[PDB]
């Protein structure tokens, strides 16, 4: 229905950003291009950033592949697997995609005020590819939260990755179409 048909376009939305390297898969290239870019741009040494990208990279599997899941995810699979999940458990999914972008987005918190500052935000995009600098910047400025959006601004991306309303105001979906 309609409810799917808004989502499966953000859910197609959100597979082009997480596939960094364009290829149309989503595999460990993506994992380990925009983990090497991520400690380098935040001028981490070799221990901090290490550690860092066992984070990442615990994010990705947890989150994105899935135990027991394939090697390359296409975004046909991926659409299939987010679908089939929404339709199960819609709370379960509601949950989990908190649970997600939690654990990323304090990956994000790098000084660790659990708050996203302006710096953190277009970083993780430069290292997931997106190099859309004034748009990042102004999807930042959506928020009112000049020096920092709290963390709880997950639910901005609940909200993009769950919610089945097209009437929503969602800036995460308005600028996702300017910065990719
Ligand atoms: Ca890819
Ligand atoms: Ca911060």
């Amino acid at each position: 229905g309609s409810h799917m048909d808004y989502l499966t376009g953000k859910w197609k939305l959100w597979y082009k950003m997480l596939d960094v390297n364009h290829d149309g898969k989503i595999s460990i290239e993506d994992v380990e291009e925009s983990r090497n870019k991520f400690t380098n741009l935040h001028e981490l040494l070799e221990e901090k950033a290490k550690g860092v990208k066992v984070d990442m990279e615990n994010w990705w599997t947890e989150y994105i592949f899935g135990q027991n899941g394939p090697k390359e995810i296409s975004e046909a699979d991926f659409v299939k697997r987010l679908q089939t999940a929404y339709e199960t458990d819609k709370a379960a999914f509601v949950k989990k995609m908190e649970n997600c972008f939690n654990t990323i987005f304090d990956v994000i918190d790098t000084n660790k005020d659990r708050q996203i500052e302006l710096d953190e935000f277009v970083l993780v995009f430069k290292a997931f590819g997106h190099e859309n600098e004034p748009a990042v910047t102004k999807f930042f400025g959506l928020y009112n939260a000049p020096a920092g959006i709290p963390i709880k601004d997950i639910v901005a991306y609940v909200k993009f990755t769950t919610s089945d309303n097209s009437n929503d105001t969602d800036y995460v979906n308005q600028s996702l179409k300017l910065v990719l």
